[PDB]
């Protein structure tokens, strides 16, 4: 059973240690808090949040990171070597690569302006990386509606409250071009835009990400505001504005009788969607966790110890 106590007398100071490190890297990357929490969004949906998605490459077993959720794309793992470091300093071999991403995601949500709690610990570090499963879990932004819902339950989030509320990771954050450029061009092999984009949006993301340009290109996921965590996001989808075909699929789908009212839930208040998404959160860092003597409190992050 994990427990939000669960380093209180063995590192009391770790999740100070942790915000400390995402105060100071904010300042020169206002990006970071995004990319963290995302980054424990894919450890936790491979193999549950055991920090598998931390390993680097050995020649037994691949890196999750070129896997195609990961590969250019997920960023911010130097961030997380450097408040590992920190903590080992405070607390030698005390706390898990696993728990210090959770720790890391949670404040980093809350510097962004969402809200604040203690998330459950206890976790342990996987022995191995899961290239594959990497590759068969993620979700990709082309998904329709049915294929977001069985993505997530087949992590272990049967609920539509959990993918509703966790997509509200992309209240802030950057996405490239290359992710839109078939709803502002040729979507479904139709030759014209995604029916479901606001038509004024569809011309700013048209000059943003020009057809033929780069798409490496970043684009902001929320347009009301890019870097806050809040519950804009939402209002966005209401309007057609959600910016990947996920996002607005949420409100648009066909099968979106039980995502709507949770959309509109959360676009009428802040408290609803923060209630909804501390709750999520944590039911997403309980998937598989390894926890007593299962796998190690590693010591680097990247590797597994020898
Ligand atoms: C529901 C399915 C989801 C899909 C298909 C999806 C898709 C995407 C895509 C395409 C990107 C852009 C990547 C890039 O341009 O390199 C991205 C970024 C991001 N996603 Fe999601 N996502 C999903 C769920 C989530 C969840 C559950 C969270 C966390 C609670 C999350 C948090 C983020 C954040 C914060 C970013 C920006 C990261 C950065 O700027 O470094 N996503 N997502
Ligand atoms: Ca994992
Ligand atoms: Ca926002």
């Amino acid at each position: 059973q994990l427990t939000p106590t669960f380093y209180d007398n063995s590192c009391p100071n770790v999740s100070n240690i942790v915000r400390d490190t995402i105060v100071n890297e904010l300042r020169s990357d206002p990006r970071i808090a995004a990319s963290i929490l995302r980054l424990h969004f894919h450890d936790c949906f491979v193999n549950g949040c055991d920090a598998s998605i931390l390993l680097d490459n050995t020649t037994s077993f691949r890196t999750e990171k070129d896997a195609f959720g990961n590969a250019n794309s997920a960023r911010g793992f130097p961030v997380i070597d450097r408040m590992k470091a920190a903590v080992e300093s405070a607390c030698p071999r005390t706390v898990s690569c696993a728990d210090l991403l959770t720790i890391a995601a949670q404040q980093s949500v809350t510097l962004a302006g969402g809200p604040s709690w203690r998330v459950p610990l206890g976790r342990r570090d996987s022995l191995q990386a899961f290239l594959d499963l990497a590759n068969a879990n993620l979700p990709a932004p082309f998904f329709t509606l049915p294929q977001l819902k069985d993505s997530f339950r087949n992590v272990g989030l049967n609920r539509s409250s959990d993918l509703v509320a966790l997509s509200g990771g992309h209240t802030f954050g950057k996405n490239q071009c290359r992710f839109i450029m078939d709803r502002l061009y040729n979507f479904s092999n139709t030759g014209l835009p995604d029916p479901t984009l606001n038509t004024t949006y569809l011309q700013t993301l048209r000059g943003l990400c020009p057809l033929n340009g780069n798409l490496s290109a970043l684009v902001d996921f929320d347009l009301r505001t890019p870097t806050i965590f809040d519950n804009k996001y939402y209002v966005n989808l209401e309007e057609q504005k959600g910016l990947i075909q996920s996002d607005q699929e949420l409100f648009s789908s066909p099968n979106a009788t039980d995502t709507i009212p949770l959309v509109r839930s959360f676009a009428n208040s802040t408290q609803t969607f923060f209630n909804a998404f501390v709750e999520a959160m944590d039911r997403m860092g309980n998937i598989t966790p390894l926890t007593g003597t299962q796998g190690q409190i590693r010591l680097n992050c990247r590797v597994v110890n020898s």
